[PDB]
C-alpha cells in the first residue's frame, strides 16, 4: 500500500485517551449487545485539548467586574472529538462535537460546568437503524465521563444550522434532512431521559424552570461560555439600557437544557477535578473554523460515502502529521 493510505494514518492508529477509550468502549459494547452483522468497530478519538479563557465582554464588565461581584475571565479546556466507523476495512468520520469544560479551578458561576459548543454528524453510519442509538451512546457516555471526574452540571444549546451552513463538516449529503428546533429538542430529550435512567443523570430542566427553582436575581449568576447565545444576548440588553432576563429565559427555554449530573449535598464534597488526559495541540481542531476552512479549500466534502472517506482520510493524515 501507498505511503498516505497506509493504517500508519488510521482512526484506530490516532493516540488515544481516557476519554476516547472511555466513549468507544461503551460504542462498541452497545454495539456487540444488538449484534447486528453490518454495523462495524467504532474508533473514538479526542484530536485536540487545549487551555483557554473567555473574559466577560464590556457591557458586562462595566456592570459587574469592575464593581467587584465577577470574575473578569474563566478558564475552561476547550476538547474536539470524533468517531469514526470503519465501513468493509475503510475509516469513515461520522460525528464530531467542540466542547467547553470548566473545571474546579474556576470562578462562579461556571465551576465544574461542561458545555457542548458544537456537535455534527454525517449520515452514513451502518447500519442507518443504530445511528441515532450511537449518537446517544457517545453524548450519554460523555456526560457519564464527566460525572465521575466531578463536573456537576452541562448545558446543551439545541440550535440546528441554517439553511446551508455546516457545524463541523463542510458539505453534508443534499439528502440529510436537518431537523427543526422541535424535533432536536425532542432528540435531547430521548437522550436525556436514558442517562435519567442509567443514574448517570439526577434530572436535567429548562432554564427558566432552572432559574425559577434556584431564585436567580442577577445577570452575573448566569454562566458565561465561549460564543453562546448569553453573553451576547446581555451586551445587546446592556447597550440600549430581571422583567427582562426572565422574560428572555421563557422565551427560549425548550432551546436550552441545565443537565444536573451530581445533586445536592453531595456536589460539596467533591475533590478536584483531576483530568488524567494530556494537553493535545493540534491547530486544525481549535474550535470549527479552522476544519471548515481547510474542506472548503481542498474540497474535502462530506457529501457522500465515497467523498466521505476521502475527506476523512485526508483529516486523518492532517492529525498524524501536525
Ligand atoms: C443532531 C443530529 C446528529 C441528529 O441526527 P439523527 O440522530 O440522525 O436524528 P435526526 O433528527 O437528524 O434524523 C432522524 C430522522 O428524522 C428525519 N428528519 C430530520 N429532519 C427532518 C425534517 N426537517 N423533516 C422531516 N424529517 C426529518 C431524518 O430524515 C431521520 O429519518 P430516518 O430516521 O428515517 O432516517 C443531526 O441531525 C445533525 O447532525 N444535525 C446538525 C448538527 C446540529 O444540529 N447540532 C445542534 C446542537 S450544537
Ligand atoms: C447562560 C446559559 N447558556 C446555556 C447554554 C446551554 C444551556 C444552558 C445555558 C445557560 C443557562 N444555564 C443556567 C441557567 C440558570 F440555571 F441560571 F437558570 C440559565 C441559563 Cl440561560
Amino acid at each position: 500500500n501507498l505511503y498516505f493510505q497506509g493504517s500508519k494514518f488510521s482512526a484506530k492508529r490516532l493516540p488515544s485517551t481516557r476519554l476516547g477509550t472511555f466513549l468507544e468502549n461503551r460504542v462498541n459494547d452497545f454495539l456487540r449487545r444488538q449484534n447486528h452483522p453490518e454495523s462495524g468497530e467504532v474508533t473514538v478519538r479526542v484530536v485536540h485539548a487545549s487551555d483557554k479563557t473567555v473574559e466577560v465582554k464590556p457591557g458586562m464588565k462595566a456592570r459587574f467586574v469592575d464593581s467587584g461581584e465577577m470574575a473578569e475571565s474563566f478558564p475552561y479546556r476547550t476538547k474536539a472529538l470524533f468517531a469514526f466507523e470503519e465501513i468493509d476495512g475503510v475509516d469513515l468520520c461520522f460525528f464530531g462535537m467542540h466542547v467547553q469544560e470548566y473545571g474546579s479551578d474556576c470562578p462562579p458561576p461556571n465551576q465544574r460546568r461542561v458545555y457542548i459548543s458544537y456537535l455534527d454528524s454525517v449520515h452514513f453510519f451502518r447500519p442507518k437503524c443504530l445511528r441515532t442509538a450511537v449518537y446517544h451512546e457517545i453524548l450519554i457516555g460523555y456526560l457519564e465521563y464527566v460525572k465521575k471526574l466531578g463536573y456537576t452540571t452541562g448545558h446543551i444549546w439545541a440550535c440546528p444550522p441554517s439553511e446551508g451552513d455546516d457545524y463541523i463538516f463542510h458539505c453534508h449529503p443534499p439528502d440529510q434532512k436537518i431537523p427543526k428546533p422541535k424535533r432536536l429538542q425532542e432528540w435531547f430529550k430521548k437522550m436525556l431521559d436514558k442517562a435519567v435512567s442509567e443514574r448517570i443523570v439526577h434530572d436535567y430542566k429548562d432554564i427558566f424552570k432552572q432559574a425559577t427553582e434556584d431564585r436567580l436575581t442577577s445577570a452575573k449568576e448566569l454562566p458565561y461560555f465561549e460564543g453562546d447565545f448569553w453573553p451576547n444576548v446581555l451586551e445587546e440588553s446592556i447597550k440600549e439600557s430581571s422583567q427582562k432576563l426572565y422574560a428572555t429565559m421563557e422565551k427560549h427555554k425548550e432551546v436550552f437544557f441545565v443537565i444536573r449530573l451530581i445533586a445536592g449535598p453531595a456536589a460539596n464534597s467533591l475533590p478536584p477535578i483531576v483530568d488524567p488526559d494530556p494537553l493535545i495541540p493540534c491547530d486544525l481542531m481549535d474550535g470549527r473554523d479552522a476544519f471548515l476552512t481547510l474542506a472548503r479549500d481542498k474540497h474535502l466534502e462530506f457529501s457522500s460515502l465515497r467523498r466521505a472517506q476521502w475527506s476523512t482520510m485526508c483529516m486523518l493524515v492532517e492529525l498524524h502529521t501536525q
